[PDB]
């Protein structure tokens, strides 16, 4: 909702409450999953060509008792945009690989989980410096590219570490050395085609015997396709990764091949059914694991839109992973899940 628009400054205050419940034989995901998100997007006109902006988004879980608080910052960044040249922003933001993979992250509840948060340059993460050029100086409609740098996020401070520390340090599964990446997308009418590449130094804390997938750098290569017209949405992405994909709590995959596909239709009366397939196939994993499925599921669901502010959905994760030693060791969910959600948003 735009709550302020005066003398060239605009402020949009937005959010949602998702009354949400999971049904699953897996009791670690089963039960109340209610949550809310809040955010703001602000923009200020500096000149006719130059605009400054900032965005912040926060998630607060609504499913805990009052003696605890489970909340986090999704994004927080400030930036400058110049008409027909580009933009730059810095902060917690999305990695440029997400420019392509976001195209299949459109499912009612699940999806978008061949990668995670704080996972090199694949999704949300800290310390992104992002440069973007839209429409190639305004001379090629629909063609966009981006180049991104990520600074090191290392070991926690004040915990007795003698190397690799940063002020905002964290556990090794969520660390990263310096990284660089890029994306190109082209959209003509309904069609879209895109590609992205990322390369991040891996830290010493990540390259210990306690984690599978030791390596100097984490690399990702992504291609994507999209069709979005005539009430039909189709998209697919394929990603090859090296020492970049987490294998639950075990560490990372030496190599992984990720694939996601989605098909959706929008009825006039407000119903939007969705069908999707995701898989992540790991190779040469180490410790005798060899080749294993990290993720494999079919997602069938539907959303009903009452209007732009109220909707309800059901999403059914038909989980094709089988319960074995590998998935047990990594703590990967192999059970089906049904989600039922009712969402108010502004």
């Amino acid at each position: 909702a735009e709550v302020y628009n005066k003398d060239g400054n605009k402020l949009d205050l937005y959010g949602k409450v998702d009354g949400l419940h999971y049904f699953s034989d897996n009791k670690d995901v089963d039960g109340d999953q209610t949550y809310m998100r809040l955010g703001f997007k602000g923009e200020t006109q500096v000149t006719d060509q130059l605009t400054g902006y900032g965005q912040w988004e926060y998630q607060i879980q609504g499913n805990s008792a009052e003696n605890e608080n489970n909340s986090w910052t999704r994004v927080a960044f400030a930036g400058l945009k110049f008409q027909d040249v580009g933009s730059f922003d810095y902060g917690r933001n999305y990695g440029v690989v997400y420019d392509v993979t976001s195209w299949t992250d459109v499912l009612p509840e699940f999806g978008g989980d061949t990668y995670g948060s704080d996972n090199f340059m694949q999704q949300r993460g800290n310390g992104f410096a992002t440069y973007r050029n839209t429409d190639f100086f305004g001379l090629v409609d629909g063609l966009n590219f981006a180049v991104q740098y990520q600074g090191k996020n290392g070991n926690p401070s004040g915990e007795g570490f003698t190397s690799g520390v940063t002020n905002n340090g964290r556990d090794a599964l969520r660390q990263n050395g310096d990284g660089v990446g890029g994306s190109i997308t082209y959209d003509y009418e309904g069609f879209g085609i895109g590609g992205a590449i990322s390369s991040s130094k891996r830290t010493d804390a990540q390259n210990t015997a306690a984690y599978i997938g030791n390596g100097d750098r984490a690399e990702t290569y992504t291609g994507g396709l999209k069709y979005d017209a005539n009430n039909i949405y189709l998209a697919a992405q394929y990603t090859q990764t090296y020492n970049a994909t987490r294998v639950g709590s075990l560490g990372w995959a030496n190599k992984a091949q990720n694939f996601e596909a989605v098909a959706q239709y929008q009825f006039d009366f407000g119903l939007r059914p969705s069908l999707a397939y995701l898989q992540s196939k790991g190779k040469n994993l180490g410790r005798g694991y060899d080749d294993e499925d990290i993720l494999k599921y079919v997602d069938v669901g539907a959303t009903y839109y009452f209007n732009k502010n109220m909707s309800t959905y059901v999403d059914y994760k038909i989980n094709l992973l089988d319960d074995n030693q590998f998935t047990r060791d990594a703590g990967i969910n192999t059970d089906n899940i049904v989600a039922l959600g009712l969402v108010y948003q502004f």
